[PDB]
Formats: C-alpha cells, sequence, structure tokens
C-alpha cells in the first residue's frame, strides 16, 4: 500500500496572568573604621588641701 | 481514495504559580584615596636639663 497525507492546524490562543508578590527585606550596614561610639561616665576628686 | 477533513479544536486553562524567594547578597564598598586611617601611641622623653 502507498499512502498520502497532508495536513495543515491553525490555531489560536488567548491567555490572562495574575500576579501577586510581596517582598521583605533586611540589610545591615557597617563601617570598620567607624564601628562604636564612646561615652565615659566620670566623677573629679580633689584629695589635696588647696582647690583649684 | 479521496478523502476530505476538517476540524475544530476549542479550549481553555487556569493556571496558579506559588514562588517563593531568599535572597543573600553581600557588598564591600572601597575608596582608593580613603582606604586607612591612622593613630599613633607616643611618648614625651626630656633627657635635658630645663624643664619645658
Amino acid at each position: 500500500g502507498f499512502s498520502n497525507s497532508n495536513s495543515s492546524t491553525v490555531a489560536i490562543d488567548h491567555s490572562l496572568s495574575l500576579a501577586g508578590e510581596r517582598t521583605w527585606a533586611e540589610t545591615m550596614g557597617l563601617n570598620t573604621a567607624d564601628t562604636a561610639r564612646l561615652n565615659a561616665n566620670i566623677r573629679y576628686v580633689n584629695t589635696g588641701t588647696a582647690p583649684i
């Protein structure tokens, strides 16, 4: 048997898409030369004999 | 044999997608003119004879 065939398919598509996104982000910047700041709590004591 | 034919396919799709993402990032900024800061620890010595 010898069979001959020829087809032609014509198509079309429509589409929707609803994309909802919630993004959480956190960042911690630092400078190695200026990491900390200081503060002293100090008093002055006179154990002498004359005031200054 | 002589066969004609004719088809028509009608289709529809619905879809969901749940995309969860965790992103890690790291950054190191630098300025070539201001790379380093200095600090000296020094003392003063008097080997002389009069005070100053």
